[PDB]
């Protein structure tokens, strides 16, 4: 009992930990304007959970567990338990709003980034707060009322209505392996599709947008976002293959969104065309992200069959001759035909900086989530394992799940500090 009390106190050391880590979050955030984003914001949300469970539960959570008995009775109980499911439910659901965002960023450029601000990032939260809130708190606080008595003995706290294993184990699939495995795709698809984003402000930039047919630099037909419709002068030409493209009669007029997935399409038939060619693939496998998505850029343009015939250029590009490379490239008919596109992107190939487009080049989530799962699935797997044994799982286990379960909270702030420097600095201060 002497050497128990003696480690008692570690817990304490984790919560203060928490309490502080997360404080500082919210302090440097609101701050410092540098730290402001949407990311940010969402990650904001989360250090909030992360304090309010940590200043709270961890808490009375030591207590229950020193005393081995519950002292302050049914409804402290009840506040408890509501305040920290609602809490770490809506920590998951502010994950997952986090990683679709990001998705959405990626694959709807114009519906999505464009639109995106601070604003609409709280609404969000706020409104998952609310569903976390409406889920958890008026099952776990009103259930006795609605049975008519109360399950739960003195002394002893936990969910009344959680009692059976298996509505445990439905819950926690639902409440966590679902959202788990959603984020895991999403994840992956992230951590593959990451350039669109550079890759779109590049091409947005040097073609520009129009939504209603227009006519080129060249005097081309040509729609959306370097989407080229037709060279022919016949207007009715270029409407009916754009009619064509669309699957819609488009009338000479597209939507945003119509416009965005074509643009995806086009650049995703770029790419494929780079690794389907036997000469722009080698080389485009030796280029850094920046120049490789002003080659994406080329062969956006000019197609596969066009930039493919640049080897003398394409040599030096493989062999990371820069100053050479540009030199090839300027003297070629491409400069000659649009030469302001051109430059910025052959600049971006010397410099190998987004910085001719001022650009700004799946962050920290690939921390939070390890984290956050590593910190889970021990207690959900020792959820699942309960349905199918009564006994086999004794009240330690549970209790240092628990305990992992709040080390999430504890390390999130840390992985956010440890991924940017940015909140590395903003902190030491
Ligand atoms: C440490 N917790 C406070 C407790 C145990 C863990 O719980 C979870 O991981 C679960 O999947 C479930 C646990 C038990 C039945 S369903 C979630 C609960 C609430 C939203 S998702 C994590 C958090 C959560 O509040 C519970």
């Amino acid at each position: 009992i002497w050497q128990v009390v003696f480690i008692a106190f570690l817990t304490g050391f984790l919560a203060l930990v928490t309490i502080i880590g997360n404080i500082l979050v919210i302090v440097a955030f609101k701050v410092n304007k540098q730290l402001k984003t949407v990311n940010n914001y969402f990650l904001l949300s989360l250090a909030c959970a992360d304090l309010i469970i940590g200043v709270i539960s961890m808490n009375l959570f030591t207590t229950y567990i020193i005393m081995n008995r519950w002292a302050l009775g049914n409804l402290a109980c009840d506040l408890w338990l509501s305040i920290d499911y609602v809490a770490s439910n809506a920590s998951v659901m502010n994950l997952l709003v986090i990683s679709f965002d990001r998705y959405f960023s990626i694959t709807r450029p114009l519906t999505y980034r464009a639109k995106r601000t601070t604003k609409r990032a709280g609404v969000m939260i706020g409104l998952a707060w609310v569903i976390s809130f409406v889920l958890w708190a008026p099952a776990i606080l009103f259930w006795q009322y609605f049975v008519g008595k109360r399950t739960v003995p003195p002394g002893e706290c936990f969910i009344q209505f959680l009692s059976e294993p298996t509505i445990t184990f439905g819950t926690a699939i639902a409440a966590f392996y679902m959202p788990v495995t959603i984020m895991t795709i999403l994840y992956w698809r992230i951590y593959k599709e990451t350039e669109k984003m550079n890759i779109f402000e590049m091409l947005r930039i040097d073609e520009g947008l129009r939504l209603k047919i227009y006519k080129d630099t060249e005097g081309y037909y040509t729609i959306g976002i370097g989407h080229l419709l037709t060279k022919s002068p016949s207007l009715n030409a270029a409407k009916s293959e754009l009619d064509k493209a669309i699957g819609r009669n488009t009338n000479g007029v597209i939507t945003k969104d119509e416009a965005e997935k074509l643009f995806n399409q086009d650049v995703d038939a770029a790419v494929r065309g780079i690794l389907r060619n036997a000469k722009l693939k080698p080389v485009y496998d030796s280029l850094d992200a920046v120049r490789r998505a002003a080659l994406i850029n080329m062969v956006f343009q000019m197609g596969e069959t066009g930039v493919a015939g640049f080897t003398n250029s394409l040599r030096m590009l493989q062999q990371k001759r820069w100053d050479e490379a540009a030199v090839n490239l300027a003297k070629s008919r491409w400069y000659n035909q649009t030469p302001n596109r051109a430059k910025r992107v052959i600049t971006t190939f010397r410099t190998g900086t987004w910085d001719a487009y001022l650009i700004k080049e799946a962050q920290t989530l690939s921390a939070i989530l390890l984290a956050f799962i590593i910190t889970w699935t021990p207690y959900n797997i020792m959820v699942l394992v309960n349905t199918f044994c009564d006994s086999c799982i004794p009240k330690t286990y549970w209790n240092l799940g628990y305990w992992l379960c709040y080390i999430n909270s504890t390390v999130n702030p840390v992985c956010y500090a440890l991924c940017n420097k940015t909140f590395r600095t903003t902190f030491k201060t």
